[PDB]
């Protein structure tokens, strides 16, 4: 059997603050993800931010952890599937330290710090994968802090410079066969929010220089796949709770980069299913309805 590492990448699934604390879309995606894990399998699930709408959690004991997360992703197939989490802007309007601290309460919730590195060894093989989970809010600023709803500047300068330096160092030293970087804010996006200037300027150069396989993100509520002339992939998966068909920033993304987009208003949303083997990295976009909408693959690093 071909060695393989599999995981679900879902973003902006944070339900709602008012009863019942979830949306029809979040429930649909919970079911859809449970079906995919049940039939295709998944080693873990990656959350791309905006875990609890609209102002995160107050503390590690916030009832929202059970109402919006635990109780929602409760289907049998998801019982013991680990989640590796990072924060979004809405999470930062609340207590992120609380989401980090919740890791000690719920076994499947993994969120050791604002930004961290994940390392995986594809089973029955020597090919490795590294995933760098970033906190784009502390790095660029909280979009919610500005009327423009864009991260115009970080709240703390030392924190932002410190993370970037860490990214630079790590990406330079990374030797894995596959290197993924994940953050809430998008580098490229044709939707409502569009490209995050802070990431295009500070992160993208790094992604390129160090031949990262792909950048995974959420924030814009839809599904997109973009790839630049160097083959760098951009997996945007932020439709776990909402679906916005906005193409406002279509012209703000370099010509030809957009390879796939789905943001139908009537859709219940969707997510991305990543499969990594010694041969390649495949990314399948699946609608909450269970249907595959698009699939592509990325090569391993030299
Ligand atoms: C953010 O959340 C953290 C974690 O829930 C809060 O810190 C806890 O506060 C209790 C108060 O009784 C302490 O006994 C715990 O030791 C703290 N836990 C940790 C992990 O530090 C914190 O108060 C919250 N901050 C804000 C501003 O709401």
């Amino acid at each position: 059997p071909t060695p393989i590492l599999r995981f679900v990448a879902v973003g902006d699934w944070g339900g709602v603050p008012n009863a019942p604390f979830h949306t029809a879309r979040e429930m649909a995606n919970a079911k859809a993800i449970a079906t995919t894990v049940k039939t295709l399998g998944a080693d873990f699930i990656l959350s791309l931010g905006d875990n609890f709408y609209f102002t995160g959690v107050h503390d590690a004991k916030d009832k929202r952890f059970q109402e919006t997360f635990e109780d929602v992703f409760s289907d049998p197939s998801l019982r013991n599937v680990p989640w590796h989490v990072l924060a979004g802007n809405h999470d930062h309007l609340g207590n992120v330290s609380a989401q980090i601290a919740y890791s000690k309460i719920s076994k499947r919730w993994n969120f050791p710090s604002p930004y961290y590195r994940l390392r995986f060894k594809i089973p029955r093989s020597n090919v490795s994968v590294a995933i760098f989970m970033l906190d784009t809010v502390t790095l660029c600023g909280n979009s919610d802090d500005f009327v423009s709803q864009q991260p115009e500047r970080p709240r703390n300068l030392a924190l932002a410079r410190t993370q970037l330096a860490w990214i630079k160092k790590q990406l330079a030293a990374a030797k894995e066969d596959y290197v993924l970087v994940a953050g809430h804010y998008p580098v490229w996006s044709i939707a409502e929010h569009g490209p995050t200037h802070c990431l295009v300027k500070q992160l993208l150069p790094l992604l390129t220089t160090h031949k990262v396989t792909a950048y995974l993100c959420g924030h814009d509520h839809n599904l997109q796949y973009l790839q630049d002339e160097n083959g760098l992939g951009f997996v945007l998966s932020g439709a776990g709770n909402f679906m916005d068909p906005s193409k406002k920033h279509l012209r703000k993304v370099p010509n030809g980069y957009l390879r796939f987009h789905f943001g139908a208003e009537n859709s219940l949303g969707g997510f991305a299913y990543v499969e990594i083997t010694p041969k390649e990295m495949s990314v399948t976009y699946i609608e909450a309805s269970g249907k595959s909408l698009f699939k592509t693959k990325l090569p391993r690093r030299a």
